[PDB]
């Protein structure tokens, strides 16, 4: 029966230790993934029913990939992966759950996927933050970016060095 306290202890300490602005907590699939690649997440905390999932979008000119999280609404638009209102440039060419990566990557990051809902008090908390994303960390961080980001790597090259 874990996962009654799973909800309640787990969640509950990412909004009560929150509330001590100690900084050690992210809410949102950008956000939680952020601190999860920066290894700085103790355990994360995710929900089933997640509407949020990792795409793969291509560039007018090509020579550029963006990764965005889309819900079904915006998935649902593979071809165009666009706005009829504005005409963004979106071409959508794979598609990974969000959940299942969190849940499969979750060793590499070193955080704890914990897989919750709202059925709880703190499970309706999360919803509430964002809804469906939340990330602890393991101690206070100061993050990496630009002055008020935190650190000063916000500009990584890095990326690059990956592809050679």
């Amino acid at each position: 029966n874990v996962k009654f306290i799973q909800e309640k202890k787990l969640i509950g300490r990412y909004f009560d230790e929150i509330s001590q602005d100690t900084g050690k907590y992210c809410f949102g699939v950008e956000d939680t993934l952020k601190a999860l690649e920066m290894g700085a997440v103790e355990i994360l905390i995710v929900y089933e029913n997640l509407d949020i999932m990792r795409y793969v979008l291509h560039c007018q000119g090509t020579e550029e990939e963006k990764i965005l999280y889309l819900t079904p609404e915006q998935e649902k638009d593979k071809s165009h992966f666009t706005d009829k209102e504005t005409g963004q440039e979106h071409e959508l060419i794979e598609s990974m759950p969000l959940l299942e990566w969190f849940a499969n990557n979750y060793k590499k990051f070193g955080a704890t996927l914990e897989i919750v809902t709202d059925k709880s008090q703190e499970g309706s908390q999360f919803v509430k933050g964002f809804g469906g994303i939340g990330g602890i960390l393991r101690y206070r961080v100061d993050f990496q970016g630009m002055e008020y980001q935190g650190g000063d790597d916000e500009f990584f090259d890095l990326d690059d060095y990956l592809e050679h």
